[PDB]
C-alpha cells in the first residue's frame, strides 16, 4: 500500500538521448532508428528568436552544421528536414538501443513522464499531466529543450512530448513529436497567453479512490448527486465538466471500492464547498489531479514493463 | 524554473534488477558483479514468518534451490551466504550491466530514488525520504521485496535501500545493502513500533528557499528570530531540532537567495504557528520535508549524470 506520484522507468529512454549543436545553441535531441529530433530553434541565434523566419534561418545550414553527439561518440547528419516545429537531422548510424516506440499526441489531463535532460545527459524523472490549458507545470532550466515526456505500455514507449520553452509565467509549452504544439503556443519569444486553466475532475476522482484504497477515507459522506448537479459546482470551482464518458472510465475503481461513482461525486462537492479543514489526503492538503484512472490502477495493481 | 519531486533516472539500476525465487517465494534482487542481493525472507513460507529461525532455515537449502532470473536468461547460483538480513547468491556471470557502485547507510533525513519492481522487473520510479524514524512513505505491493533505493553522483549509484516489508500501519520498513535494518525493525510477522516521526527542519526550510527561488514568497516576513527560539517552536510542532551544521549546509541557499537563514526560520516560525491561511507553496498547501538542501541546489543547477 501506500501512494505515490510515480514515473515510468527511464532506461529506454535515457539510451536515446543526444546532444545537438547547431552554431552556438546546444539542447537535447532524440536519437531513434537513424533520426535524431530535436526543437527547430537549435538553429536561432538569440536575435532571430523575436520573429524567427525558420524556412530562411534553415536555409542557411547544411549538414555539417548540426553536431551530433551520443555520449562522447560522433553521429554524422546525411540529411536535415523540418517537421512543423522540429527538426529531424537523419544520421548515418541506427540508434542500437532504440526501443519499440510510437508517437503519440495526448490529449489533455493526461499524464506522463518526463526525463529532464542537460548537454544530452538525463538529469531526473518526474511524472506531468498536461493541463487543460496544454501547458505543462514541469521543472525546466536553460538547456532542457528537446527533453521528451512519454508513457510505457510492456516494451513499447509512446513519446508525447519534446519540451520547447517556459513562458513569462514559468509554466512549460512543448510539441508532439510530429512537431506540433500543444496549444496554441509558437517557438518565438513574444507574450503568449496560456488561458485559464482548470481542475482535471475526472483524475481527482480516481484520486479519491485512490485515497479509500489506501485507507484515507474520512472525506467518504452520506450524501449523493447526479451529474448535473455536481457539475454546477464544478463549474462554480473551475472543474472540468464531468461526461458520462468519465464515469465509465472510473468504473474499475468502483467497482473495486464498492463505491458509486456518483457517490464520490458528493463528497467531491462537500470538499470543494466546505475543503478539508485542515486535513490531509494521501500526503496531501489540496485535491490531486494528475493522477489518471488509469494510473491509479496502475500504481494499485503493480503493472511492469520489459 | 518550477519546482518538482525528482527522481533520479534509473537506467543503471534497471539493469541490475533480477528475479529471485526459492521454494514457492518469488522477489526481487540486485544483481552486481557476480553477486545477487535480496531480502533474506526469500527462504521463509508462511508459517515461517512468525518467529523465524533464518540460521535453521537457511540450512535446509543448497545452491540449486534459488532460482535466479534475469529477463528471461538463467543465473547459476554457485554459493550463498546470509549477511545480517540479506542473502547473498554467487552467481557464475558477471552482470555485464553493472554500473559503478557504491554500498552506503544513508542518515535519516536524506532522501533517495525507489525502483518499484515486480518479478524482477521496472514498474516505477519516485523520490522518497528515510524518515527520522527510519521508515519510508513508499509505494510498496506484495512481490516489492528486493526493490532497492538509491542516489547516483555522476556515473556512480549509491545504493542505500533494500525494501523489506509493510507495517501494520500501512509504512515501510527495510535495510541498507548490508542486510541492517534501518530502524528497530525485524524481518518477522510481529507488531512493530515505528516511533514518533518528526518533520526534517532543515529540509523544509530547503524548500522554502526553492520556493524563493521560483518565485513564491507571499511567505517572507519582517521578522527574524534565533536558533533557541526557533528551537521551541520546532519541539512544539514536533520538528527536528536545527543545529549549526543545518544552519551551515543552507549557507549556499542562503547566498544564492540574500535571505539569511534565521530569517527564513522566522518565516517558517510564522508558517507554523499561523498556519498557510489557504495558500499554497510551489503547489503545496502543507510545509514539504523531502528535498534535501543538495536535493535544491541540484535541481535549481541542472546537475546531470552519467
Ligand atoms: C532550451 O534549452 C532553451 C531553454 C531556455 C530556458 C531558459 C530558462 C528556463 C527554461 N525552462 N525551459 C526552457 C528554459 C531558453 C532558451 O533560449 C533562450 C533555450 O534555447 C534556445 C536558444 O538558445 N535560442 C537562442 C533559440
Ligand atoms: C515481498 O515481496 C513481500 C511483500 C509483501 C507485502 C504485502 C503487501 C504490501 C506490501 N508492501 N511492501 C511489502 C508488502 C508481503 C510478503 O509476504 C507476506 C512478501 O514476501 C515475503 C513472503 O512471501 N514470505 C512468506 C516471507
Amino acid at each position: 500500500s501506500g501512494f505515490r506520484k510515480m514515473a515510468f522507468p527511464s532506461g529506454k529512454v535515457e539510451g536515446c538521448m543526444v546532444q545537438v549543436t547547431c552554431g552556438t545553441t546546444t539542447l537535447n535531441g532524440l536519437w531513434l532508428d537513424d533520426v535524431v529530433y530535436c526543437p527547430r530553434h537549435v538553429i536561432c541565434t538569440s536575435e532571430d528568436m523575436l520573429n524567427p523566419n525558420y524556412e530562411d534561418l534553415l536555409i542557411r545550414k547544411s549538414n555539417h552544421n548540426f553536431l551530433v553527439q551520443a555520449g562522447n561518440v560522433q553521429l554524422r547528419v546525411i540529411g536535415h528536414s523540418m517537421q512543423n516545429c522540429v527538426l529531424k537531422l537523419k544520421v548515418d548510424t541506427a540508434n542500437p538501443k532504440t526501443p519499440k516506440y510510437k508517437f503519440v499526441r495526448i490529449q489533455p489531463g493526461q499524464t506522463f513522464s518526463v526525463l529532464a535532460c542537460y548537454n544530452g545527459s538525463p538529469s531526473g524523472v518526474y511524472q506531468c499531466a498536461m493541463r487543460p490549458n496544454f501547458t505543462i507545470k514541469g521543472s525546466f532550466l536553460n538547456g532542457s529543450c528537446g527533453s521528451v515526456g512519454f508513457n510505457i505500455d510492456y516494451d513499447c514507449v509512446s513519446f508525447c512530448y519534446m519540451h520547447h520553452m517556459e513562458l513569462p509565467t514559468g509554466v512549460h509549452a512543448g510539441t508532439d513529436l510530429e512537431g506540433n504544439f500543444y496549444g496554441p503556443f509558437v517557438d518565438r519569444q513574444t507574450a503568449q497567453a496560456a488561458g485559464t486553466d482548470t481542475t482535471i475532475t475526472v483524475n481527482v476522482l480516481a484520486w479519491l479512490y485512490a485515497a479509500v484504497i489506501n485507507g484515507d477515507r474520512w472525506f467518504l459522506n452520506r450524501f449523493t448527486t447526479t451529474l448535473n448537479d455536481f457539475n454546477l459546482v464544478a463549474m462554480k470551482y473551475n472543474y472540468e465538466p464531468l461526461t458520462q464518458d468519465h464515469v465509465d472510465i472510473l468504473g474499475p475503481l468502483s467497482a473495486q471500492t464498492g463505491i458509486a461513482v456518483l457517490d464520490m461525486c458528493a463528497s467531491l462537492k462537500e470538499l470543494l464547498q466546505n475543503g478539508m479543514n485542515g486535513r490531509t489526503i494521501l500526503g496531501s492538503a489540496l485535491l490531486e489531479d494528475e493522477f489518471t484512472p488509469f494510473d491509479v490502477v496502475r500504481q494499485c495493481s503493480g503493472v511492469t514493463f520489459q
